[PDB]
């Protein structure tokens, strides 16, 4: 439940994980989502924190003056909706469903939405393959 | 980094704890806070979607129809503002610094609040000093 921290304070080990999965269900019940990001003729709702949080790309995004009041953002349309949902799904719960199918397009899509440590490990799994 | 996760899905270890410390360096900057909560002279900025997660009295403010809206919420006069504020820090970053001169102001105020582990911990450690 609690631990002493190393600085002499009470910790609670699944607090952040419990934060996220509320998060997560307010999501699914589209609950305070305050931002659709448009991907092709797909439409996501979501939370401009969570995404700033989760993106260097959004992170950008919303901290523009000009940027962070829009209700609608459009993604280049290169981006692969499928690749989008993954990594939409990983920023809500920390899991990232990789498979051979959807590495490539997951990879450009983290590439795009500057999501470092996702690419590194699309790019280690497909050292693996060759 | 990552690990297999007991679904067999890619699950990343740090992730929901990196979320949270992105969500309080947004809290500490300003950025897209979207509620004033008022405890007493006191004013806390903050994002309503953390405050319900972390709070059943949060969660059932900013669920109902009318209230969702607000832009200030006035808690109770009686609720003492370090105990909100240590609470809020509680909420953003999963560590609780409790003392004897404060356990009291705390306890109440998660009972308020509606955070029962809080509350549970809050009574372990009055216990400890009977
Ligand atoms: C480059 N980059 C990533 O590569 C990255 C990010 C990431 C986040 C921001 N956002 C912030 C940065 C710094 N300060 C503030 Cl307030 C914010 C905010 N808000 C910026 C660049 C990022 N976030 C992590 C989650 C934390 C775990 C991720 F795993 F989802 C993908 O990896
Ligand atoms: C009663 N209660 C607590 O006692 C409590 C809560 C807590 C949260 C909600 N919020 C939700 C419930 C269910 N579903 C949805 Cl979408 C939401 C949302 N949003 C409701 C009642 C709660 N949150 C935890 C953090 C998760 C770790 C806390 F540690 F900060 C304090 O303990
Ligand atoms: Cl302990
Ligand atoms: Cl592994």
């Amino acid at each position: 439940l609690y631990f002493q921290g190393a600085d002499s304070c009470i910790q609670f080990t699944r607090h952040a994980s419990d934060v996220l999965l509320n998060l997560n269900r307010l999501r699914s019940r589209d609950i305070l989502t305050d931002v659709v990001i448009v991907v092709s003729r797909e439409q996501f709702r979501a939370h401009k924190t969570v995404l700033m949080a989760c993106s260097g790309l959004f992170y950008s995004i919303f901290t523009d003056q000009l940027k962070c009041n829009l209700s609608v953002i459009n993604l280049d349309p290169e981006i692969n909706p499928e690749g989008f949902c993954i990594l939409l799904d990983f920023m809500y719960t920390s899991r990232l469903n990789l498979r051979e199918g959807n590495i490539m397009a997951v990879m450009a899509t983290a590439m795009y939405l500057q999501m470092e440590h996702v690419v590194d490990t699309c790019r280690k799994f497909i050292k693996a393959s060759e």
